[PDB]
DNA sequence: TGCATCCGTGAGTCGGGTAATAACGGCCTGTACGCGTCCGTTTCCGGCACCCCAAATGAACCGTCCCTGGCTCCAAGGTGAACTCTGGGCGACGAGTGTT
């Protein structure tokens, strides 16, 4: 937003600003990684036909992006529930 | 600095076809198909303006392809006689033969 019609954002409005864009960012790459065990145990299921173990894989990991994404924490469920249904 | 440890080529010649998984509503659209209507086309019914067109209806008609007329000038049918066989008619002569 403050991009165009924005303001000559001060460093003290800036840097912060920038701060915390990078360490949510950071967040979300910490749970996918801490996630990806959840995706294989989901993933190992469908082998044996079409594709091979490390495509489901991926396309697991895939899932576990999109589930991320669209998480809700407010709803006061746990993650693998909800990540369980992107992934497959 | 060997040294085991893979590691990369053989090794010839002309009956067919064999299987798995949670997935389920709900919205969009998109290309293909299915309705109703209108207009160019086109195609013929019968009309001329007449275009005339013509095979069919009167002549001659003249050459010619048929009739009738007379005339021969001859070669075939009718009129002879003989004759050389053609055939029958006449006659004599001779042995194989009916008989006591």
């Amino acid at each position: 937003e403050l991009s165009e019609r924005g303001e000559k954002l001060p460093a003290a409005q800036r840097r912060d600003m920038m701060w915390i864009c990078r360490d949510g960012d950071r967040a979300k790459n910490h749970l996918l990684e801490a996630n990806l065990r959840l995706v294989v145990s989901l993933a190992k299921r469908y082998t044996g036909r079409g594709m091979a173990f490390l495509d489901l894989i991926q396309e697991g990991n895939l899932g576990l992006i999109r589930a991320v994404e669209k998480f809700d924490y407010t709803k006061g469920y746990k993650f693998s529930t909800y990540a369980t249904w992107w992934i497959r």
